[PDB]
């Protein structure tokens, strides 16, 4: 059944010239059939290097749209067109326009987990991995930041700059661990290092040894020799990590599952390659507009 499905997927992939890009939060079966697994930007950038012009993207809509923005002349298909980010969808163009009005000297820094429509209105895009570098390099000492309040406050702490978060209480449900969980693993594994996402609430960040994006997580065992790592993010990272460091132990801080990331399965992936749908299409003017704050991001980096 799974061999059945996987064999067919690996068959139709080669036969129809698709590259498969999976996000770190995908079920391990989909990570294993992917050509590259990574975070949002890493996958879009990799896609820019490829000679192939057909991409099957395994993640959520905004990420597939990011791939499309940076790779306009490539066919990008997703297996579940409803896979989306509810946090991102809470920030609106009306809210952006309201805050630019109130704070005209504050650049609009937009987190990558944001709608493409929102990107068109942003001054610069950022990721969890570069948000600190990006905001530090902007001239202004005050920024408008969205849609994640936690990442925004983390950026404030690290840059010393004033960070106006939008919308009200923008948060990712997957990363709302409680600090008690850290207290518990510390007693259970006294020599374990705890790594948590910057999207986590402040108490959780303050009690961890490391705060990092998924991409940063993947690099910490290259320099930290510890046997055991407690990982405070979506469960799919545990599989990525174990694969890259089979010599260490990776313990989820808690079971945390993104419902939308899990909408992608072997079955609907197979259907995607069969039908060559669903294609990610954006208006050309949306692409042209959203590219500006993304290119601005590359420039500051680098
Ligand atoms: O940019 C991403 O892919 C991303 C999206 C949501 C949460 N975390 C990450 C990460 O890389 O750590
Ligand atoms: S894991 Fe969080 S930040 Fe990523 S798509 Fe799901 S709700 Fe959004
Ligand atoms: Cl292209």
């Amino acid at each position: 059944h799974h061999h059945h499905m996987v064999d067919e997927i690996l068959k139709l992939k080669k036969e129809k010239g698709y590259i498969i890009l999976a996000h770190n939060y995908q079920i391990p079966e989909l990570q294993d059939i992917a050509d590259f697994v990574g975070d949002s930007l890493q996958l879009a950038r990799k896609a820019m290097e490829l000679s192939e012009k057909k991409i099957l993207f395994l993640g959520v809509d905004f990420m597939a749209e990011l791939v499309k923005i940076l790779n306009p002349d490539k066919k990008v298909i997703v297996p579940d067109r409803s896979a989306t980010c509810p946090m991102a969808n809470r920030l609106t163009p009306e809210i952006i326009r309201e805050y630019r009005e109130k704070f005209p000297d504050a650049p609009v820094v937009l987190y990558v987990n944001s709608t493409s429509e929102c990107k068109t209105l942003a001054d610069v895009i950022c990721t969890s991995a570069n948000a600190v570098e990006v905001v530090k390099k902007l001239d202004s000492s005050v920024v408008i930041f969205g849609p994640d309040r936690n990442l925004g406050e983390y950026v404030a702490e690290k840059t010393g700059k004033k960070v106006i978060t939008i919308p009200e209480n923008g948060h990712c449900p997957v990363h709302q661990f409680n600090a008690e969980s850290i207290d518990a693993v510390r007693k259970k594994y006294p020599d374990a290092k705890v790594i948590v996402h910057p999207e986590c609430p402040k108490p959780v960040r303050d009690k961890a040894d490391y705060v990092g994006s998924t991409g940063q997580m993947e690099k910490i065992p290259e320099r930290d020799p510890s046997r055991i790592f407690v990982i405070g993010t979506e469960i799919g990272m545990i599989h990525k990590l174990k694969k890259k460091f089979p010599d260490r132990e990776f313990v989820p801080l808690e079971m945390a599952v993104c419902v939308n990331m899990k909408k992608n399965t072997l079955e609907n992936t197979l259907h995607a390659l069969q039908t060559e749908s669903f294609e990610v299409i954006l208006p050309k003017e949306v692409i042209e507009k959203a590219k500006k704050p993304i290119l601005r991001m590359f420039e500051l980096m680098g």
